[PDB]
């Protein structure tokens, strides 16, 4: 083994940050990236708690697809990022680099990358130490002949310089399945017996009208625990939104794939950390996120979504490490062998813990995340695991997993009921993490959590999550309800006729629409109810350390009804929000 050029685990996450290649200004000799953000300026604006846990992905994007230009661009890059001076130090500070190797297929007619061989990969590892990883990203829809061969390839020469081979794919039409080797092409499958600490197994949830999210997901944390990838997590993705037809929040009427560009800005922020808490509280610790210019930014800026969820989120996993594998390996009760592509892929958790086809979100916690591991694999290393000892693992096709109520019966011997409403509630030590699990409803969502007799009752609006911790003088809580306005987008349009038929936005539009309507005078959303009521305390609480997306909440209310030992805490926020309560129990 060659020493690593980084570590990626829970105490060490990876936050990728894209960087998309503007190829229109290339062939005008320009070296610039799509929504004007530039390496180093980019670079220089993660704050430095980050930059350890941080690295600059480059994307080819519509390079020209012709021999040479994803190759010239991408030197150009490493060049920028080797020789990079912190201007505070004066030193040399090399910026981390993640290449993007593949996608589409590497087919000539889709990408440049296309044009980029293992030689030149080795080459680049050898010549910059900075260079960190090469990554794969999005095939499924386009299954190339030699795809598993190119990806031994890939991991090869990966563990050959100590960088990181990542690959992000979904599930779809057994994606994952045959990258193991399914359907007989086993020379990825051979590459992760010898090279898997070098391997980073992630989800990419933009086929979403597919329904792959929470089967892809069970298969990243099941090569995980089973030693397939040296760690896991996801590409989280509000393409999503245009995937699934969805327009104005809450409208009703779908519009189908129609109106790409206002589509992909129209997904609640707040719902991007909803999404994460999946990788995190599972043990994942890999993420990443499209559309890059609402998710992270525009012309070195910060979105809002990131300031205000995404960096609050990374920096939580950071400050408390997701669980580590013995964690998982643990509290894992059933792990599941075999193929979802032959057991209604997604339809097998939909009424077990999601609650429809096509969503990226749980409906309950009680059983996280059930890990799998395709057919083709074996078992063998995660049985000779000293934590997997009390774990059952069971083939895909047992009587135990023929049905959803089957599903459920079984599940439910092992994963005791451990709260109570219907809402998305999962427990990690002295920690409740609580989210409303509606897409594109408007409801509240209720319910009952204790931590042992201190019974917690919630009521949350869609798009909210909150994490609350029992500290030894009381409660701490960190809210995210944040979710801007985006009804402007859809304006001149009553009903989903008329919003399939708007101008297209386009996608130079929709970054002018960032930088003009988001990034500045953005359309914030309204301030809205949370509620939490403990019972079982001894006097009114006191309320330290509150603080929060600025402008966005109202003092919180604390109602202590003496008679009743409890306390009604009402918030009325749209952001991010942290404070402790200080009480004790009665
Ligand atoms: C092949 C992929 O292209 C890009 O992603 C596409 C988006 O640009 C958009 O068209 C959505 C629509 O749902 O589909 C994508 O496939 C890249 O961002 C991605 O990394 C792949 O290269
Ligand atoms: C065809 C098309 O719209 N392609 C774009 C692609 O160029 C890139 O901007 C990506 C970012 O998420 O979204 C998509």
């Amino acid at each position: 083994e060659v020493d690593k050029r980084r570590e990626i685990n829970n105490e060490h996450p990876l936050l990728m940050m894209p960087l998309y290649a503007n190829g229109e200004e290339f062939n005008q000799g320009k070296y610039t990236f799509w929504g004007g953000d530039t390496l180093t300026g980019k670079w220089e604006n993660i704050p430095d708690d980050l930059k350890p846990y941080t690295v600059i992905q480059l994307h080819p994007d519509d390079l020209p697809k012709r021999d040479g230009a994803a190759r010239d661009f991408y030197e150009h890059m490493l060049e920028e990022a080797a020789k990079y001076v912190n201007p505070k130090t004066g030193k040399n500070e090399p910026i981390p680099v993640i290449l993007t190797v593949y996608t589409a297929g590497n087919m000539p007619y889709y990408t440049s990358a296309h044009w980029l061989s293992t030689s030149w990969i080795d080459k680049m590892y050898q010549k910059y130490p900075n260079l960190h990883g090469i990554f794969s990203t999005e095939s499924y829809w386009i299954w190339a002949n030699d795809i598993e061969n190119k990806a031994a390839d890939y991991l090869k020469v990966s563990a050959k310089n100590g960088g990181y081979f990542i690959w992000a794919e979904q599930n779809s039409g057994s994606a994952i399945e045959k990258a193991f080797g399914k359907n007989g092409k086993i020379a990825f499958q051979k590459s992760v017996d010898k090279y898997w600490k070098n391997l980073i197994f992630m989800f990419k949830n933009t086929p979403a009208a597919e329904g792959n999210d929470s089967t892809t997901e069970s298969y990243m944390k099941g090569l995980w625990l089973s030693n397939h990838t040296y760690q896991w997590g996801g590409l989280m993705d509000t393409w999503k939104w245009y995937e699934t037809g969805k327009w104005k929040l809450f409208a009703s009427g779908n519009i189908g794939k129609s109106q790409g560009d206002r589509q992909w800005l129209t997904e609640p922020e707040s719902m991007l950390g909803e999404e994460a808490l999946g990788v995190y509280l599972n043990g994942g610790v890999v993420y990443n996120f499209e559309h890059p210019a609402y998710t992270y930014g525009v012309n070195n800026k910060e979105s809002l979504l990131f300031s205000e969820v995404i960096k609050e989120f990374f920096r939580y996993v950071i400050a408390h490490p997701a669980p580590s594998k013995e964690k998982v390996l643990e509290d894992t009760k059933v792990f599941i062998h075999g193929d979802y592509s032959n057991k209604g892929n997604g339809k097998f958790f939909v009424n077990v813990n999601t609650d429809r086809e096509q969503t990226p979100l749980y409906m309950t916690g009680r059983y996280n995340v059930i890990p799998a591991i395709p057919g083709v694999l074996k078992t063998d290393k995660l049985k000779e695991s000293v934590s997997s000892s009390r774990i059952q693992i069971k083939e895909i096709t047992s009587p135990e997993f023929s049905s959803t109520q089957a599903r459920k019966e079984y599940l439910n011997k092992l994963y005791p009921m451990n709260y109570e409403g219907d809402i998305f509630a999962q427990k990690l030590d002295n920690r409740w993490f609580v989210y409303n699990y509606k897409v594109n409803e408007n409801v509240k969502q209720t319910g009952k959590l204790k931590f042992n007799s201190l019974e917690m009752n919630v009521e949350f609006e869609p798009h909210t999550y909150g994490i609350f911790e029992r500290i030894s003088n009381g409660l701490k809580v960190n809210l995210n309800n944040f979710r801007t306005n985006k009804d402007s987008l859809w304006s001149n349009a009553q009903d989903a006729n008329q919003a399939k038929k708007l101008p297209q936005l386009t996608k130079k539009g929709a970054i002018k629409w960032i930088e003009e309507h988001y990034i500045k005078d953005t359309q914030f959303g309204e301030k809205r109810v949370t509620k939490i009521v403990l019972r079982g305390i001894d006097k009114l609480p006191t309320i330290h350390s509150l603080s929060g997306t600025n402008n966005s909440y109202d003092q919180p209310s604390l109602n202590f009804d003496q008679k009743n030992h409890m306390v009604t805490i009402t918030i009325n926020s749209n952001g991010n929000l942290e404070f402790e309560l200080h009480f004790l129990e009665h």
